[PDB]
C-alpha cells in the first residue's frame, strides 16, 4: 500500500543550471489537506522545463521540472472532493483556485495561487514534498511531473476522461492549450483574418491549429528552421517563410505580402527580435499582436509608443486564456470526440529514463513534441 | 463673392518652433474637386497644436495649425455632395475615405488618407492651398483651422445639426471624442469595474466622463495639479490623487488603491513615465491599458514582455476609435439632445487675434480648454 506513506521512486532532479536531468532515488511526502498524489503516466517535453536549464527562466534550484502531462491519481489528502484514487487527471501549471479576483473574473485566467510571476518552487503551503539523497527539492509550476510520483494541490488538478489515452492528452497539459487558445481565446481570431505565427514548435504549430479552426483566410508560418514547414501547411499554414531567406527584416517583408500587415500576429518562441518583429508586422491600425512565448529573464524591449497610438493591440497570457481546471476537461472532451488530434505533434516517444535525449532532440529541431512514459 | 476666387484672410501662421504664432494676411486658394473651403467659427486649443510650436512633434513648416474646430461651409469644389455652402461642419484630423482597409474594417479608424504617421503638410493630393508673403504655407493634418478660411478634403468634413453651437460643439471635433471614446470604444470600460486617469486635462477629463458613462464603479484620476480634482470630481471621478504627494512610485500606490490594479488605465499627457506607470497600475491578469495622449518625438519606452504575458491588454488610438465622418455627427446629435454638456470643459473663450494668449493659458495650466472665436 502507499497511501499515508511516504513515497520512494525516480525522478530527473536538476542540480544546477546547464547540466543535464540526472535520474535520482527521491522520496514523496504524502499529500496534506487539499493535495493530491499522482502516479506519473506521460509527460510531453515543453521549452519552457529547457528555459531553467538555460538559465533563461528563473526558478529556485534545486528542483524537478515538467508540467506538461497526465497521470492516475494515487491518493488524496484530507478535505479533497474533486478527485479520487483511480481518476486519470492533468496537472494545471496555472491553478484555479476559484476564489480569487482573476478567477472570477470571466475574462482573466492567471490565479494568484500560481508559482510563476515569482517562484518559490513550493506548493501552496509554503512547503516541499520532495527530498532527495539528504536535501529538500524544489515543485516547478506547482506540478513537478519529471517524476513517478508527485504531489499537487487541488485547485492545480483536473479530473477527465477515465478513458484517455493519457499518452496522447498530456499535451493538453501545456503545448495544445497554450498555442491553441493564444488564437480562440486570446486574440480572438475572427473568419477570413490574415495571421502570422512565428515558431512552430509544439506551442506554435498549436496556434497554427487555432487560427485554422477559428477560420483565418491566411496562416503565415515564420521559422528558421525550414523542416518545421510541411507539419505547419498540414496543420493550416497556408504560407510558410524563412526570415533567413531575405535581405530585408521580416516585418517589413510580411506587411508587404499582406497589404499593410496582418489582423493577428503571435510570438511563440520566446525571443525579443521576434516579439518585436511579431508587434510590427500586424497591421498598424487593426492588428492584434499576442505574446505566448516566455522571454529571458528580466530582458526588456524598446518600443516607441507610436506603434500602439495608431491602433494596434498588444497583448499577452499563459495558457492560452483558459481558466484551467473548467478548460482542461472540456478540450479532452473535445479530443475524445475527435474535434483535432494531436499525433501531427507527438514526433517522439521515448521512456522517462532517457529524458536527456528528449532534450537533445528539442535541441536539435528534429523534434515537436517527445512524450515520455513511466 | 468669394466662390471660385482666391480669399485673403488672417491666420495664425508659426514660422519657426518655440516661436509665438503671426497673425497674417494669408490667401487660400479655391477648393479643388473633392474640396471644401469652410469659414470658420470656433477653434478649441488642443495640446496636440502645442506639441508642434514645442517641438515635441515634427511636421513640415511654415505652417497653419488647428485641428479642433467648427465653422461653416463657404464653398465647394466639384465633385462634392456631403455638404452643401451654408452647412455647419466639424473638421477631422483623421479622415474616413471610406473605400481603404482601415475605413472597411468595423473596428479601426485610422484612416490611410491620413496625415499623422508621416506628415506631408498637405492636402490629400499632396498641394497646399496656402500662401503668404509669397511662399507656400503647409496645412496641419489635413484641417489647419487657426485661420479665418481653411479648405479640407470631403472625406475630413463632417456635416452636423444646422442649429449646433458651434463656440461649443468644436471640442467634439478632437477632445471630447477622443477621452469619450478611448473609454467607450477603446478600452470598451466595463459596469462596475475600476478605471485610472493620467492627465485632467480637456481629452483626460473627457476619458473620465466617458468612464462614467460606461458605468464604472470607480475611476481615479491622476494629476500633479491639483487645481483640476474639482472639475474631475464634477466630471465623474471617484477620487483624485497627486503623485507629488506620495514617496512610493504612483503604481504602486494605484494597486494598492484597488486589490492589484485597476482594470482599465489611461494615459492622457503624452509622457514615458506615465505612459509605463498607466500600464503597470492596470491588474497584470485582467488589466487593460490605453495610450491616449501622443509621446514626444523618437523616445522609445523600454518594457519586460513579462508585463504582457500574465495577461494585460495593452492598445492605442486616434480620435478615441470613432471613424470620424460617421462619429462625430452622431455624437453632435447626442449633445443636441442633451445627453452630455461640454460647458465643464470650456474654461475661457478669446478672439482669435488672441491666440497667443490662449496657448499662454495652456502652458500656465488655468485652462482646460481655451475656445478661440473668429
Ligand atoms: N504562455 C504560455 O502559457 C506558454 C505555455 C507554454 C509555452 N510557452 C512558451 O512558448 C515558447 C515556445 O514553446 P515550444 O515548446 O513550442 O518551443 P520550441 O523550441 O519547441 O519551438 C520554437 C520554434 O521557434 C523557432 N525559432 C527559434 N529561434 C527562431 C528565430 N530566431 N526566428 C524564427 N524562428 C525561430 C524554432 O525553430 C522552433 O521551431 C517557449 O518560449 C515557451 O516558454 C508559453
Ligand atoms: N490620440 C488622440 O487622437 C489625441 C487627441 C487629442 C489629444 N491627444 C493627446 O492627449 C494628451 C492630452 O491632451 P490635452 O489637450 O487634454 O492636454 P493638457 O496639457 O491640457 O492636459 C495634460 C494634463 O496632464 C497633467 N499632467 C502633465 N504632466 C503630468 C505628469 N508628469 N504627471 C501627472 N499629470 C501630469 C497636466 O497637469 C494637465 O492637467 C496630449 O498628448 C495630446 O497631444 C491625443
Ligand atoms: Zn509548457
Ligand atoms: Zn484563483
Ligand atoms: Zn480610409
Ligand atoms: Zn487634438
Amino acid at each position: 500500500s502507499t497511501a499515508g506513506k511516504v513515497i520512494k521512486c525516480k525522478a530527473a532532479v536538476l542540480w544546477e543550471v546547464k547540466k543535464p536531468f540526472s535520474i535520482e532515488d527521491v522520496e514523496v511526502a504524502p499529500p496534506k489537506a487539499y493535495e493530491v498524489r499522482i502516479k506519473m503516466v506521460a509527460v510531453g517535453i515543453c521549452r519552457t522545463d529547457d528555459h531553467v536549464v538555460s538559465g533563461n527562466l528563473v526558478t529556485p534550484l534545486p528542483v524537478i521540472l515538467g508540467h506538461e502531462a497526465a497521470g492516475i491519481v494515487e491518493s488524496v489528502g484530507e478535505g479533497v472532493t474533486t478527485v479520487k484514487p483511480g481518476d486519470k487527471v492533468i496537472p494545471l501549471f496555472t491553478p484555479q483556485c476559484g476564489k480569487c479576483r482573476v478567477c472570477k473574473n470571466p475574462e482573466s485566467n492567471y490565479c494568484l495561487k500560481n508559482d510563476l510571476g515569482n517562484p518559490r518552487g513550493t506548493l501552496q503551503d509554503g512547503t516541499r514534498r520532495f527530498t532527495c539523497r539528504g536535501k529538500p527539492i524544489h515543485h516547478f509550476l506547482g506540478t513537478s511531473t519529471f517524476s513517478q510520483y508527485t504531489v499537487v494541490d487541488e485547485n492545480a488538478v483536473a479530473k477527465i476522461d477515465a478513458a484517455s489515452p493519457l499518452e496522447k492528452v498530456c499535451l493538453i497539459g501545456c503545448g495544445f492549450s497554450t498555442g491553441y487558445g493564444s488564437a480562440v481565446n486570446v486574440a480572438k481570431v475572427t473568419p477570413g483574418s490574415t495571421c502570422a505565427v512565428f515558431g512552430l514548435g509544439g506551442v506554435g504549430l498549436s496556434a497554427v491549429m487555432g487560427c485554422k479552426a477559428a477560420g483565418a483566410a491566411r496562416i503565415i508560418a515564420v521559422d528558421i528552421n525550414k523542416d518545421k514547414f510541411a507539419k505547419a501547411k498540414e496543420l493550416g499554414a497556408t504560407e510558410c517563410i524563412n526570415p533567413q531567406d531575405y535581405k530585408k527584416p521580416i516585418q517589413e517583408v510580411l506587411k508587404e505580402m499582406t497589404d499593410g500587415g496582418v489582423d493577428f500576429s503571435f510570438e511563440v518562441i520566446g525571443r525579443l527580435d521576434t516579439m518585436m518583429a511579431s508587434l510590427l508586422c500586424c497591421h498598424e491600425a487593426c492588428g492584434t499582436s499576442v505574446i505566448v512565448g516566455v522571454p529571458p529573464a528580466s530582458q526588456n524591449l524598446s518600443i516607441n509608443p507610436m506603434l500602439l497610438l495608431t491602433g494596434r493591440t498588444w497583448k499577452g497570457a499563459v495558457y492560452g486564456g483558459f481558466k484551467s481546471k473548467e478548460g482542461i476537461p472540456k478540450l479532452v472532451a473535445d479530443f475524445m470526440a475527435k474535434k483535432f488530434s494531436l499525433d501531427a505533434l507527438i514526433t517522439h516517444v521515448l521512456p522517462f529514463e532517457k529524458i536527456n535525449e528528449g532534450f537533445d532532440l528539442l535541441h536539435s529541431g528534429k523534434s515537436i513534441r517527445t512524450v515520455l512514459t513511466f
